[PDB]
């Protein structure tokens, strides 16, 4: 067996665990197979000038187009500057993850394509609607505005009225539906087919168990989600100029996006992470509630007191995290991370690689579950350890079968020994695992490590 701290960090790696298993009794998919299913329709933009890019422009219209009564959505009106200055936000988070670009001007020679968007009064007419690449309306987006809907007027980060851009426009780009879907969730042909995972989806995040919201309350990702983002880049070719250098999501973001700022303990963040290099950050130091957080390519996290909200993209690859002041569990990558675990209880992971660990005040627990994860050549380091309080767990790689302490390798399996510098202050941690007569294991830390501080 191993201790309570390894198994809550494996339990919440797996906790989201996608496809080859049934979910509500639904095919669970993953990420490559939604992909694959929102894009099945064949319906795409062209590259007509072969730059290796979709250069598309697009147009506020002014004044109704011919034909424009025909349709029976009443009366014409223009889109708004509030309109106008998200829908520019919204358009830019898709040409953020796949090589298309949005150019505000009228139908151009060298163009691939030409957007419109606009409003009418006429409920018949729906909430809001959009037409596929490959159709006569290409490029077309219409939404409604009247006395009785009124979402439509005040569009915003984090409500109905963004998302409803961007996913209209995610209809132009050619994404459909997770489905073809009066319809409910229990008509859904894959499991992870909710606002969780698409901004696509008819359904919320409440039929998958995640938690974004209390009743009487609204909230909506801004800005394309995991699988939404792995839609158009399979149609459009992943943009890696994207933020290729450091960045910080989260609080003290450099990210530039309001969908990935965090300025209050309060806010309710839901995004899914798209980065092209660097090394980077998850800060989420500004939250008091116990959070999760993985830095696995393709993975879910609980932050800011909600579950399931934040994750990163397929292919990135995000170097740090910051906890906030609860108990927090962080697990790392294959790459050389720096994992802060800020104020409480934290749980620390740091996987593959030499890491930099910080516990942060509270007792903290940095676990181990390979011998690849801290090596003599490549060993981990706890920049803050506090003997008596904090701990170094081993329980997945001895099994619970103790160490043997000593002060020198006998050629005995399980041998260890910790060690001190009085000078630097730095203290060390080495064992034979194999037996060998020599360290296979090394941890390093600035301050003083006993023999009861290690848990085996
Ligand atoms: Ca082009
Ligand atoms: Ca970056
Ligand atoms: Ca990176
Ligand atoms: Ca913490
Ligand atoms: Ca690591
Ligand atoms: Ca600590
Ligand atoms: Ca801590
Ligand atoms: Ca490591
Ligand atoms: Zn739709």
């Amino acid at each position: 067996g191993t201790s309570s701290a390894f198994t809550q960090i494996d339990n919440f790696s797996h906790f989201y665990d996608r496809g080859d298993h049934l979910v509500n009794g639904k095919p669970s998919f993953t990420v490559d197979q939604v992909a694959d299913q929102l894009t099945r329709s064949g319906a795409s933009w062209h590259d007509l000038n072969n730059d290796g890019v979709i250069n598309l422009t697009y147009t506020f219209l002014t004044a109704p187009p011919v034909g424009y009564a025909s349709r029976g959505l009443g009366t014409f009106s223009q889109f708004s500057a509030l309109q106008k200055e998200q829908a520019k936000l919204s358009l830019e988070s898709w040409a953020d993850v796949a090589k298309v670009t949005f150019t505000e001007g009228p139908a151009a020679r060298g163009d691939d394509g030409h957007m419109t968007f606009a409003n009418f009064s006429a409920s018949n007419g729906g909430a809001a609607f959009a037409y596929l690449p490959n159709s006569s309306r290409k490029g077309e987006s219409w939404y409604l505005i009247n006395k009785d809907y009124q979402v439509n007027k005040t569009p915003g980060e984090g409500n109905y009225g963004r998302q409803t851009l961007t996913h209209e426009i995610g209809h132009t780009l050619g994404l459909s539906h997770p489905g073809d879907y009066n319809p409910t969730y229990r008509d859904a042909v894959y499991a992870e087919d909710t606002r969780a995972y698409s901004v696509m989806s008819y359904w919320s995040e409440k039929n998958t168990g995640q938690v974004f919201t209390k009743t009487g309350e609204g909230a909506y990702a801004s800005a394309p989600l995991l699988d939404d983002i792995a839609a158009v880049q399979k149609l459009y070719g992943a943009n890696l100029e994207t933020r290729a250098d450091d960045t910080v999501y989260g609080f003290n973001s450099t990210a530039d996006r309001d969908f990935y700022s965090a300025t209050s303990s309060t806010d309710k963040l839901i995004f899914s992470v798209w980065d092209g290099g660097g090394n980077d950050t998850l800060d989420f130091s500004g939250f008091s509630q116990n959070q999760k957080i993985n830095l696995t390519a393709g993975s879910f996290s609980d932050v800011g007191g909600m579950t399931g909200n934040v994750s990163i993209a397929q292919g990135v690859t995000i170097e740090n995290a910051i906890g906030g002041s609860g108990n927090d569990l962080l697990i790392g990558n294959d790459a050389a991370n720096v994992l802060k675990g800020g104020a409480g209880n934290d749980i620390i992971y740091g996987g593959g690689g030499a890491d930099v660990l910080w516990g942060g005040t509270g007792s903290d627990t940095f676990v181990f579950g390979a011998v690849s994860d801290s090596t003599p050549k490549a060993a981990d380091i706890i920049k803050d350890f506090q003997s008596g309080f904090d701990k170094i767990d081993l329980t997945a790689i001895t099994k619970l079968g103790g160490l043997n302490f000593v002060d020198a390798f006998t050629g005995h399996a399980g041998d260890a020994i910790v060690s001190y510098h009085q000078a630097s202050n730095a203290g060390s941690l080495q064992v034979d695992f194999s037996g060998q007569g020599v360290a296979d294991f090394l941890v390093t830390t600035v301050g003083q490590v006993a023999t009861y501080d290690i848990v085996a």
